[PDB]
């Protein structure tokens, strides 16, 4: 059977600690070179 550890969100407990950095970078990587300057 197909279920140890990744329903839709597993393990965001930290993940989402810094995948969302390293995911909501892709173009929010640009928050900095973007969106934390002027």
């Amino acid at each position: 059977v197909p279920e140890v550890d990744n329903p839709h969100c597993p393990n965001p407990w930290l993940n989402e600690d810094l995948v969302k950095s390293l995911r909501e970078n892709l173009l929010q990587h640009e928050k900095s070179k973007t969106a934390r300057k002027s």
